[PDB]
């Protein structure tokens, strides 16, 4: 079945939400919410800036996310 997102601190489970993420070369990004898979609890990640194919599937648990600065 579908799943509420966790109580993450700082991000909002909504398309087009803003965070930062951690690439797979270890750096932070800001980064958008282009998608949110409810079923697996997962989020495709789009860095700003950056091509498309570069969008990466991360689970919405993950440590690899983190909130923007307020």
């Amino acid at each position: 079945g579908s799943h509420m997102p966790p109580n993450r601190p700082g991000i909002t489970f909504e398309i087009g939400a803003r965070l930062e993420a951690l690439d797979y070369l270890q750096k932070w990004y800001p980064s958008r919410i282009e998608k949110i898979d409810y079923e697996e609890g997962k989020m495709l990640v789009h860095f700003e800036r950056w091509s498309h194919r570069y969008d990466e599937w991360i689970y919405w648990d993950s440590n690899r996310l983190r909130p923007l600065e307020r």
